[PDB]
């Protein structure tokens, strides 16, 4: 029969990286993250592909191709980060 407005039941649990360009996971030694979608990429499947796993930040060719020319579509304001749990204000 019907029951009036339903949806309101998905839950989903994903706890694993898996490369972008050959789809593994015991690569995961060597696999870096992205500072924008959180992906997985390889030192050996990029192009041109890298030494190693990198030191400061790192981010992919999927969103440095997509940020770096953009259509005119994307214009406003900046993101705003969510504030900071310290617990300790001031200090004295
Ligand atoms: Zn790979
Ligand atoms: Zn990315």
């Amino acid at each position: 029969g019907s029951s009036g407005s339903s949806g309101h039941s998905s839950a989903q649990f994903i706890d694993s990286y898996i490369c972008q360009v050959c789809s593994r996971g015991d690569e995961d030694d060597k696999l870096l993250f992205c500072d924008g979608c959180d992906d997985n990429y390889h030192i050996f499947c990029l192009l041109p592909p890298l030494p190693e796993i990198p030191r400061g930040i790192w981010r992919c060719p999927k969103c440095i191709l997509a940020e770096c020319k953009q259509p005119p579509e994307a214009f406003g304001f900046e993101q705003a980060t969510q504030e900071y749990s310290l617990s300790g204000p001031s200090s004295g």
